[PDB]
Order: structure tokens, then C-alpha cells, then sequence
């Protein structure tokens, strides 16, 4: 059962299974070349019984070291080449996913932990097929094989490790835990203490004004001796675990070695079966770590591989599906629409509301009231729940995404400024073959072009989290040369969210009203104030509406929540 | 040289010498009793020709282990012990010193790190004083001691492990230092591409309205095949790596243990020299680790010594010199004074002005300009670069700042509130037997009182970043009551840095106007708007003045900065 769906997400990259299968075998075949060296060098240790060396023994031990050697490299290489190029087929369908997630997506999901889908789920997966599957594989052919050459070689010195071996792990293993036990508990009290000295030395002007030094002091003084108490408790433990331990494990080597070196004195055993018998003592008690380590790593990696084929269940947004946009220059209406995350929970309901043609029509009403619920849905961030946005006489869920996109603009106040070129920046995803020419006339105006030159270059630099950092009303030229560059029909205007006061007001507001000249303009207001003259203005509280008319029209015809027009 | 401070940082803590040497001395002792373990299993392994087994010598070799656990185990926690006692101390002197420090440190120095001397380098210094002392020199005795027997018991299988163990880590270790670059390389680059995709994905909107999604994808795309094009480099290195790693350290120890036998079959050693001889490899190259662990560590605890023997070497607040106060009811006055962090660069320049008793007098100006200076002075929190405070006749460094800190009274509006019950947060520091009686009073007249008893309990709460945690006017008054139970003389109000509109003004408001009759008021104000009642008002601007009356007065016979009446 568990394992199906990790062997459907590795086949849908392609992995060229010929290339993975000869790489396993090739670890195999070196790990049977390990079972032999002890042998030839058993072979060599009993012969020297008439002490002159063949040196043909020792040539073909060389040789045999260096036939693993190659044979390890080239299985080395393999699996990890392989490895890195089913990593980089996963990291590859994961972003395009990513990618074309509709943008919602990102509201109950966040960013920072997506990030770590693509990056660390990756990299756990690639641990498992580079490394621990043919570790394992590997590790139970070399232990399996070391202990039936032992068994068949000398028994009854075999049965000793048998028994010396599990005994001695059955003794460390409750001493390991308990031990671990203690340390974790002193980390969770020195987190505790210096929890309490951070509190304390920020606060240190009342301590003093209070006169309050000596009984912080003391309070501190307390910290310190349960820090003190604890801390002889971990003596008092360790003392026991610590030469417990070298007491067990030298114990069992001076047992099974000081047996071993009894047989050969006895004459039950040669002094080659000893250094045949202590050279797979290695190779059985160090790959016995690889094993226990697959089972280890498997617990997260199994987890890792449901954590990203979940990704790649996902819907995609359909942005090509239905037809192209012609004349959007008609009136947007919403008829009788609504929307909630719940069939139930509806965060807006029943709204009608008429967006005239070459108009001005503003959103506006109290915070969580449900002012960006209907924005999002006439920018298609959202689907509504029923009823239909309408643009003249279709509902908006004819058109493609891909052409409404198009033909709308969209300009955020608190503006994000993405990483890249001052130019590309104007011209983001505008795929038209677009000239210099167009880009400075563009930046003209937007009234960007006297401040682009005046920068280190006359039309380039590197703007984001490098190069240079720029605020307020030099991003928001950018963006509005943006918008201008692309010749939009609706415009979709998103006041600051964190309620900044708008600066170098001259220039950007002679941008927007270049920007806005026969455009249907949409704006979402965070104070009243900056859009009191506009053709007509929405208000818009608990998911229901009041407002139908311009400012001063609305305010002297209806006033039934006057309130917003005092707190502004 | 360079050890002179670290003993000076130890002996202070009064560490009782003689019970570290007998550790020391144990821990000595117990390592020469582990070179003693593989003679006595050469004795039974050659004792064993004579095949009826002599129970005394395997006896003796158990009595042997069971006294080697003893005295390790009591060193162990003698060490551990005295150890534990010396970081206590320590701890005990840095706190003591932090706790009295003049505030003015905790300008310069951040508070979090201060912390970190504290918790961390405390730790460091016991690592050392616990554990690689005695790592070191018992370390040094098992590595010597074993090559010593050694080389007495087969001097050719000796020099061939002088041989063959240098040479190994000549070739192992520049491998190590190679292979490790790349490791660090590709942690870099990885965390060059998070950063690539934990930039898009909050631009996502903008991604998808620009219809940019193929060109971040292809941006993307390209950051996963550098991944690729570094991964394909550590895939070739560590495909050399790898086995020449286990190429080396099999040969060595076929070599070894190989030659070893050799001489066992040709009579030029005993089975019993053999199992000596594999005994005491372990007991040099397992206690190598530890020897070259106390070379790591100290480069990195000396250090911790200079840093942490840097605090105790600080001057300590001196609040007790000088004369105690009476009758503070009197006239401040500044007599043409100055301040600055440096002789030269002046924060305020020879300023004079008296602040009369019994009355208010408020501090206002520009940001930076100076206020905060002015007010620090008269606060004690700095000491005057030149001219004098003065109260009535006497300059204030007359009079010990205990005493002056228990005739004025703090009262910040952006608040600090410090973990506690709150009684204790409304008598802290406060020295007299109080009761509750009292205490019930001072929040009375707070209006404290009346929310007190809506909290869980009648009068007891536990707040800080624990319990109850309170906003505003609810904490403002808790403060206000502890101003009021202290009966300053002198109140010193600082207004909020943070710039915060006030809460529930009529509760508050009523507390500060019961807490300043006949009060001496001092106020600094972040905004005009909230003193312009005052007494007197100060207008500072660029370290000097031009405020000397009432607002209105000021404001009407100078006017000569009329536009910060206009920003307020």
C-alpha cells in the first residue's frame, strides 16, 4: 500500500530506468568484492608459515583493492548524476504548478512554507534515491554476507558476537535515551533563563528609576540556582552513563577478541582466520549504521513524497478557455451577485451596481466591511458563488482570463517593486517586441523620465532587493509608465492598505490623471478623501450596500450612515 | 601570556583547588589503569596453551574493569560537580555587574547580546573547565602510554602504524577540506534560488495580471539548472571521494592487522601480542578525537575569557555617594549646561532655564533636535559635559542617586509592562511593609480599582508576555497607581516615542489629574498638541532654545518657529 504513490511521482519525470537498475547492481557486485579481501588476506597470513612472501598474494590483494575502488566510483557517479537529474525534473513540474495556481491559492497557503515544497521536499526525496536505497541494499549484503563467512569459518566464535553484540545494545540503549532525556531538559531551562534576562534588561530604566536593582538581582540570583540544581542532577546521571558505557563496549571487544586470540593458541583456529574474523568485524558492526539510518530518513521521506504529490493534485487556472475581448469600452454591471469561501458564510450578497463607460466609480466603506471582496471579483481574483459580473451583454465567464488581463490595468499604491531591469520592469510579460522609442515616451509621461536619468546610467539600473532601492513616488512612476505602456481599457486602482500619506503629490497625481483620460477607472478607497469627485462612488458595509450616487448627491439624498464622511 | 586572564576569571569564584586537583589526579589514574586491561588479556590469551582455563586470571581481568568504572565514575562527577559550582559563580558576577551597570551601556550595547554573555559564554568556559582539561591530559598519557608498551612488546608492527597512520590522514585530510568547499558551495546556491522563488511568490498578483506567468517560470527554470550544472560537480568530486576514502582506510588496516598476523604464523610474535596489540589500537585512535576537540574549543573559549573578563572590569552605577534629600519641593534650575557622547560634538549647548516648584513645565521641539537630551538630564540618566543641574542651592551630584530616584516619579505612556502579579507591579522596588489596604487606595484613585475586580480575581492577576496581557489605558493606570503609592515630588512624564493616538481619555486623563496636584510636572511631548495648558513650556531646536512662556505667550511675543504650532 504506503509506497504507491512514490513510484508515481519519480515515472513522471522520465528517469530512464536502464541507467538507475545497472548503477544498483554495480553497488551490489562491489559490496561482494568487499566479502573477499579478508580471504586473499587470510590466504597470505597462513602462508607466510614458510616466510617468504609470494608476492603474487599481495599483488592480487593491490588488485582487488583497486578493481573495488573503480567499480564503487563509477556506482557513485551514477546514482548521484541520475539522482540530480530526477530532482531537477521534480523542482521543474512543482514551479509550474506554483506557478498557475490560481492566485487564491496563496491566501489560505503561505509563501514562505510553499517555498519549502519545492526546495527541502526535494531534497529529502533525492537523499532517499542517491543515497539510502542502495545504502540499504548494499548494508544488508555485507552484513548477512560477513556473518555467513564468520559462521562457516570459525561457529562457536561466531556465536559469541551473536550473543556479545545485542547484549551490549540492549544495556546502551535505555542508558542513550535516558541520558538524551536530561540534556533536552537543561536546554528547555537555559531557554527559560535567558527568556528571563531579555525581559529584565529592556526594562532596565524602571528598574533603576524604581530603585528596583536588588530585587531583580534576586530574581535573577533565583534563575541561576535552578539552572544550578538541575545541572548536579546531569552530574549525577552522567557520572553513571559515562563509564558505563566504556565499561560494556570494552568488555565485549576484549571478549570477543581475547576469545578469538584463546582459539589460536589452543590450535582450534589459524592467526589468519583471526585477521580474516576481525577484518569482517568492520564490516559487519559499520554499514549496520546505514541500515538503521534507512529507516530513519524513510519515516520523513515517505511523508515528504504525499507533502508534494498533493501540489501536483491541484487545480491550475484555465486562462485560455472562451473567447477574445473586442471594445471593452461598454459598461461593466454586477447583477445580483454574491460571494463567501461557504455556500453559508456569504461575504457579500445579492450586490447590483451599474460601472459606466469612460466613467469614474469608487469602492469605498468601513475596514472588513466587504470593500475587497467586491474588487477582487470585478479584478477576477474571485468567481462569484451566483449571479454574474457582466461587461454590456455577456457575463464576464465568456472571455479568457488571459484577454481580460489584457485589457484591464492594475496599479497598487503601496506598490510592490519586483526584482530587474528599470526598462523590463516597464514593460513586464508585454510580449510585442517593444523598442526604446515607445519605452521613454511611456516614462514621459509618467513623468519618470527626468528621475530615470538622473540615476547612475541614462536608462538603466537594477531596482529590488539589490541594486538600487527606491520609495513612494519613484515606484509608483514605474508603475504607472507600466500601466500606460500597455494600453489598458479598465483601470483598477488599489489605495495603501497600511494607510501611508501620499508624497511628491504634484507629480503623481499629474501622472494618474494622464493615466486616466477616457479610461473606466475602478478605485478602492482606504480613506474617503481621495475620491470624493469621482462620477460616482459605492459604499459598502457588512456585505450589503447604501451608496448610488457622487459624493456631495449621496451625502445630501440618503445619509443614512453620514459617519464615514466625519471619520474619513 | 595569553592564560594570565582566564585563571584570574576562575579564581574569583572561590573554586576550592583542592578538590579539582583529586579529580584531575583520578582521572589520571584511571587511564593508566585502562593500559593495564590488554596485558592481563595477553596473560589469559597466552596463559591458554595449556587449555584448562586459570579462573583467577579472568576474574582479575573483571575485578580490573569494576575498579575502572569506580574511579572513572567518581572523577566523572567530581569534575562535573566542581564544574557546575564554578559556572554558578560566574553567573552570579556577571549578573550582579549587568543589573548595576549605568543605563547608558544598554544605549551602546545591544540588550539581547549582553544576554548571550551571560547564558553562552559562561557554558563555553565549563565545556573547557568540565571536560577538555581532563580530555587532554588523559588523552596525552593513553596516546603515549600505548605506543610505549608498544614499541617495548614488537618495535616492526610499531613503526608500521607510524607509518601507515600519518600517511592515511596525509592523504585523507586535503580530501576532506576539498570535498567539504563543495558541500558549503551548494548550500549557498541553494539558498540563492529560495530567495529567487521567495521573491515571486508574493508579486503573484502582479505576476498573474501582467501575464508574466511563462516569463517567471522561465526565470525559475533557470535557477533550477544552476542547481543542476553545481549538483553534476559534487556528483564528479564525490565520486573520487568517496572510495579513495575507503580505498585508504582499508588498506591501512589490512596492512596493520595484516602484517600483525604475519608475524604470528611466522613465530616472531604470540596470539596473545596480537590481541594486545589490536587492544591498545583503539586506546590510540579512539583518544586522539579528544586531543585534537581541546585545540578546536580553546581557540574559541580564550576568546569567551577576554569577552566575558571585558563586563566585570566596567564601572558599576555609584548610587549610595553623596548626601541624602529633604524638602525637594524647590526649583530645579539648568545653570548653562551641556552634554554630549564626545567633548567636542555637542548634543546641547550651555542652556539655562529654571523649572519652578509646585508648578508644570513641559519640553517640545523638533525630532532630534534635542528634547530627549534635555529631558535625560533632569532625569539623571546622563551626567551634564559641562555647567550644573541644580535644586534650589545645590548642584544635584550632592545628593545620591537612590535618594533622588525616590523623590521623582516615571510615568511613560507607551508603557512597558513588566512580568508579575499586579499588587507587586503597583509597589515594585517600593521597600516599606505595605498592605493592602493601601494598595487598594493608590488603585482608587488610579480608577485602577474598578477594573481590577473585573479580572479573573478579586485583586491578583498574573501579567507580563505571561498570563493576562493589557493594552493602553489599562496598563497606563496600573502605572499611575504605582506613581501615586511612591509620593514623588517630582513627576517625569514621557509621552509615546511610537507616536500612538491615546485610549479612553476620560479614565486616564482623571488619573493623571489626581496624580499631578502639587507635583513638580516635568513632560516631554511628541506631539504639541497634548501640553498647552503647561506653566511654562521649552521649545528646543539643534542642541540651543527659544521657548521661555506659556504657549499662548510664547506664541504671541517670539513666534520666531510659528511652524511647529502648524505640524504639532
Amino acid at each position: 500500500s504506503k509506497l504507491k504513490p512514490f513510484f508515481a511521482l519519480v515515472r513522471r519525470t522520465n528517469p530512464s530506468y536502464g541507467k538507475l537498475a545497472f548503477a544498483l547492481a554495480l553497488s551490489v557486485v562491489t559490496t561482494l568484492v568487499s566479502l573477499l579481501i579478508p580471504l586473499l588476506t587470510k590466504q597470505l597470513v597462513d602462508g607466510f608459515s614458510m616466510s617468504n612472501l609470494s608476492g603474487t598474494q599481495i599483488g592480487l590483494i593491490a588488485l582487488v583493492f583497486f578493481v573495488q575502488a573503480g567499480l564503487s566510483a563509477y556506482a557513485t557517479y551514477a546514482l548521484n548524476y541520475n539522482g540530480q537529474k530526477i530532482i531537477s525534473g521534480l523542482r521543474e513540474l512543482l514551479w509550474k504548478k506554483l506557478i498557475k495556481l490560481p492566485v487564491s491559492y496563496f491566501d489560505t497557503n503561505a509563501s514562505g512554507e510553499t517555498v519549502s515544497r519545492v526546495t527541502n521536499d526535494t531534497m529529502v526525496v533525492k537523499e532517499l534515491i542517491t543515497t539510502h536505497i542502495s545504502g540499504f541494499i548494499t548494508g544488508i549484503i555485507s552484513v548477512i554476507g560477513s556473518l555467513t563467512i564468520l559462521f562457516i569459518m570459525n561457529w562457536k566464535l561466531t556465536l559469541l558476537v551473536l550473543v556479545v553484540v545485542p547484549l551490549a545494545a540492549l544495556i546502551l540503549v535505555p542508558i542513550g535515551r535516558k541520558m538524551f532525556s536530561i540534556s533536552r531538559e537543561t536546554q528547555d531551562e537555559t531557554a527559560r533563563f535567558t527568556g528571563l534576562l531579555n525581559q529584565i534588561l529592556p526594562e532596565i530604566r524602571l528598574v533603576k528609576a524604581s530603585n528596583a536593582e536588588d530585587v531583580e538581582y534576586g530574581r535573577g540570583k533565583m534563575g541561576i540556582s535552578s539552572l544550578f540544581k538541575l545541572g548536579v542532577r546531569e552530574a549525577k546521571v552522567q557520572s553513571l552513563v559515562g563509564p558505563l558505557i566504556s565499561l560494556v563496549l570494552m568488555a565485549a571487544l576484549v571478549a570477543v577478541i581475547g576469545y578469538g586470540g584463546m582459539q589460536v593458541s589452543s590450535g582450534e583456529l589459524t592467526a589468519g582466520a583471526l585477521v580474516a574474523f576481525i577484518l569482517y568485524l568492520f564490516q559487519i558492526i559499520m554499514p549496520m549504521g546505514q541500515i538503521t539510518t534507512f529507516f530513519t530518513q524513510l519515516q520523513k521521506s515517505i511523508g515528504a513524497t504525499e507533502r508534494m504529490i498533493e501540489i501536483l493534485a491541484e487545480e491550475e487556472e484555465d486562462t485560455v478557455t472562451g473567447k477574445q475581448i473586442e471594445n471593452a469600452h461598454l459598461p461593466i454591471q454586477l447583477d445580483r451577485v454574491s460571494f463567501g469561501y461557504k455556500p453559508d458564510q456569504l461575504i457579500l450578497k445579492e450586490v447590483s451596481a451599474v460601472i459606466e463607460a469612460g466613467k469614474v466609480t469608487a469602492i469605498v466603506g468601513p475596514s472588513g466591511g466587504g470593500k475587497t471582496t467586491l474588487f477582487k471579483l470585478l479584478e477576477r481574483f474571485y468567481s462569484p458563488t451566483a449571479g454574474t459580473i457582466r461587461l454590456g451583454d455577456e457575463p464576464v465567464d465568456t472571455y479568457s482570463l488571459e484577454s481580460w488581463r489584457e485589457h484591464i490595468g492594475y496599479v497598487s499604491q503601496e506598490s510592490p517593486l519586483m526584482s530587474g531591469t528599470i526598462r523590463e520592469n516597464i514593460c513586464y510579460g508585454l510580449e510585442r517586441d517593444v523598442t526604446d522609442a515607445e519605452i521613454e515616451k511611456a516614462a514621459e509621461m509618467a513623468y519618470a523620465l527626468n528621475f530615470i536619468k538622473e540615476l547612475p546610467n541614462q536608462f538603466d539600473t537594477e531596482v529590488g532587493e539589490r541594486g538600487i532601492m527606491l520609495s513612494g513616488g519613484q515606484r509608483q512612476r514605474i508603475a504607472i509608465a507600466r500601466a500606460l505602456l500597455r494600453n489598458p481599457s479598465i483601470l483598477m486602482l488599489d489605495e495603501a492598505t497600511s494607510s501611508l500619506d501620499s508624497q511628491s503629490e504634484k507629480s503623481v497625481q499629474q501622472a494618474l490623471e494622464v493615466l486616466m483620460e477616457g479610461r473606466t477607472t475602478i478605485v478602492i478607497a482606504h480613506r474617503l478623501s481621495t475620491v470624493v469627485d469621482a462620477d460616482q462612488l459605492l459604499f459598502v458595509e457588512k456585505g450589503e450596500i447604501t451608496g448610488r450616487g457622487t459624493h456631495h448627491e449621496l451625502m445630501a439624498s440618503h445619509g443614512l450612515y453620514r459617519d464615514f464622511a466625519e471619520q474619513q
